[PDB]
């Protein structure tokens, strides 16, 4: 089941500013408050970690 | 004000644990043990309370 469009790129962007190698913690506010806004969110910024997990043990 | 990727991770894990509207006295001793682990943690923990209080205010 697919994720939204709008919430697919928000899902996106947040996922990418945690994987820098520093993070400040205002960003950390702000993706944690985007991922309680809708439990939309939260479905998507979970199912994007098992698949760029599982991306990762392919690549 | 830099926290690495991978704290960063950890303490948004915690401090969502601790915004359910129950905690079970499990999770809560886990994150009193990782906040205890390494001074990064516990600064993490601190830096991202502060940026998320602003947050809410802002909303």
């Amino acid at each position: 089941t697919s994720i939204p469009g709008e919430v697919a790129e928000q899902a996106m962007h947040w996922h990418l500013e945690l994987q820098e190698p520093a993070v400040s913690a205002a960003t950390l506010a702000a993706c944690m408050s985007w991922r309680q806004a809708h439990p939309l969110h939260e479905h998507a910024w979970q199912r994007t970690q098992v698949f760029a997990q599982r991306l990762r043990e392919m690549r």
